[PDB]
């Protein structure tokens, strides 16, 4: 409500592991954590793309034009523009 919660790559990337599962679409870090099991789909494919790369996992799906908005209630935030001034150049590495 005031601000970008830029999170790095590294912070995301621990989120996996129990409960708190994030999941990233387009430069956006979407928070899942309560949208697991009341994700329409199961639980787990979510967790299939947790703290990294879901953007291409999830826009082939082609959900619908009504429910990828919803998404956005969800945005705990996005890419930290340090690593993310970077997108520019993938060369990622590392």
């Amino acid at each position: 409500d005031k601000d970008v919660k830029y999170y790095t790559l590294e912070e995301i990337q621990k989120h996996k592991d129990s409960k708190s599962t994030w999941v990233i679409l387009h430069h956006k870090v979407y928070d899942l954590t309560k949208f697991l099991e009341e994700h329409p789909g199961g639980e787990e494919v979510l967790r299939e793309q947790a703290g990294g790369d879901a953007t291409e996992n999830f826009e082939d799906v082609g959900h619908s034009t009504d429910a990828r908005e919803l998404s956005k209630t969800y945005i705990i935030g996005e890419l930290h523009p340090d690593d993310r001034s970077k997108i520019a150049k993938p060369s990622e590495t590392l």
